């Protein structure tokens, strides 16, 4: 899994 971005 990955996080996303802000």
């Amino acid at each position: 899994v990955v996080g996303g971005v802000v």
